[PDB]
C-alpha cells in the first residue's frame, strides 16, 4: 500500500511524533471533559475549539521485529499522545452509551473496543487523510466530528460519519 505523507511531503517516520491538524479549518487535537466528566480529568478526544493541538505519536501496532520504517496506508496502529498533558496516554474507542462509539483516552472507561486505527486517502487534495477504526473481527468506521450540546467537537466512530480530513505535520 501507499506510504502516508506529512504536510511537507516526507514518508511518516513509524514511531514518529506528528500534529494531526484538521485540513479545512486548521483546528488539532484536544483532550476536554464532556458531559459528566471532570475538567480536572479531561478524558474526550476533540477536535479543538481553544487552539489546542496535541501531538501525538503514531506507532504500528505489530511490534514484531523489523518494524516497518514507514507508517503506510490500511496499516494497522497505536496513536498516543506525545507531549504533557497527556504524555503516554493512548487513543481508545468507548461504546460509551447512549451516545455511541467515541473517542476517549484509554484506560479510564470499562467499555472499551478492541481495535487499531487505520490511515487512508482523505480527498483528491494530495496530503491529505482520513483516520479509521478497525474493531478486531469487524468492518473498519470512519472517525468523523460530532458536536455535543455544550458545543465541544467529540470525535465519534460509524460507518456513517463523514470522515475528519486531515494533514500531518511533523513535530
Amino acid at each position: 500500500d501507499d506510504p502516508v505523507y506529512d504536510a511537507e511531503g516526507n514518508k511518516l517516520v513509524n514511531r514518529g511524533k506528528y500534529t494531526i491538524v484538521s485540513f479545512s479549518d486548521g483546528a488539532g487535537i484536544d483532550v476536554v471533559a464532556t458531559g459528566n466528566e471532570n475538567p480536572e480529568d479531561p478524558l474526550s478526544i476533540v477536535k479543538s475549539t481553544r487552539n489546542i493541538m496535541y501531538a501525538t505519536s503514531i506507532s504500528s501496532e505489530d511490534k514484531t521485529p523489523p518494524q516497518p520504517r514507514n507508517i503506510l496506508e490500511n496499516m494497522r496502529l497505536k496513536i498516543n499522545f506525545a507531549t504533557d498533558p497527556h504524555k503516554g496516554d493512548v487513543w481508545s474507542v468507548v461504546d460509551f452509551q447512549p451516545d455511541g462509539q467515541q473517542l476517549k483516552l484509554a484506560g479510564r472507561y470499562p467499555n472499551q473496543v478492541k481495535g487499531a486505527f487505520t490511515i487512508q486517502k482523505g480527498s483528491n487534495t494530495p496530503r491529505t487523510y482520513k483516520l479509521l477504526f478497525c474493531p478486531v473481527g469487524s468492518p473498519c468506521k470512519n472517525i468523523g466530528i460530532s458536536t455535543d450540546p455544550e458545543g465541544k467537537k467529540r470525535l465519534v466512530v460509524s460507518y456513517q460519519s463523514d470522515p475528519l480530513v486531515v494533514k500531518f505535520h511533523r513535530h
